[PDB]
């Protein structure tokens, strides 16, 4: 069955699931030349394929070389996520396989159903869910390696840093998620809060920077409020009217 906000709370137990975004994999850029004609041009994409109880990040760089000879390419696109979805499920011990993939996109669904068809106890779900995963390529980190690729890679990170050290999963996927609607939001804003003053630093190997429990509470305040100046300009409505149930709704990004 699909998950949705009703359900939600069992992405935090200890069946190991898997969502799988699709939403970077083709990406081109439009650039007009002198002559005035319009060249579209492939980029390097990714799949998004997240843990999101250990924070897991199989981030597989899909190089445009993969596009080579190809037609229609949105819809090869799809079967190419699902083959490499397919490929890491058999990489990795049964132990750990996936109980559950979880699709962010209803059109995922097919391709991967069909491609895991011999794993009959791997669960294919989509979401009703709104999820800010899209948004991954506003990450410096992800977005610099996706760049750089000079062929088709697979690079693991943890999304989570080293938080669950102190948070709980819950905290974890909730700060996250907070962080890409932030960031799809307004990128520039967000980044400008992470940045924040001269003492904070980032580890070379991290996404985010290194905050205190503390400082954490207050870049997530920035963040929520950066989510509803951007709702409070966009609607014309006063966002000091709103009750805290309004503000929260509005944060968790479910319409």
């Amino acid at each position: 069955g699909a998950m949705n906000s009703s359900n939600y709370a069992e992405l935090f137990n200890n069946d190991i699931k898997l969502f799988v975004d699709d939403t970077n994999v083709y990406r081109v850029t439009v650039h007009k030349t002198f002559e005035g004609n319009v060249a579209t041009k492939a980029i390097n994409g990714c799949i998004f394929t997240l843990n999101p109880k250990t924070g897991h990040l199989f981030l597989k760089i899909i190089h445009t070389s993969v596009w080579a000879g190809q037609k229609r390419l949105s819809q090869l696109a799809k079967w190419k996520t699902a083959e490499e979805v397919s490929a890491l499920v058999r990489s990795l011990p049964k132990e750990e396989q996936p109980k559950q993939i979880i699709v962010t996109r209803k059109a995922m669904l097919d391709p991967l159903e069909v491609h895991m068809l011999d794993f009959p106890n791997i669960a294919i779900r989509p979401t009703e869910l709104r999820l800010p995963f899209s948004a991954a390529m506003s990450i410096d980190k992800l977005s610099d390696v996706v760049m750089k690729a000079t062929e088709p890679q697979m690079v693991l990170f943890n999304i989570y840093d080293d938080w669950l050290d102190r948070i709980s999963s819950y905290t974890a996927f909730s700060r996250l998620t907070l962080l890409l609607r932030a960031l799809k939001t307004n990128e520039e804003s967000a980044k400008m809060i992470l940045l924040s003053d001269p003492t904070i630093t980032i580890k070379s190997y991290h996404l985010w920077p290194s905050f205190t429990d503390e400082q954490w509470i207050t870049i997530e305040s920035q963040m929520r409020d950066l989510i509803l100046t951007e709702y409070g300009r966009k609607y014309n409505v006063n966002i000091s009217a709103l009750t805290q149930t309004e503000i929260k709704d509005i944060i968790l990004g479910q319409n």
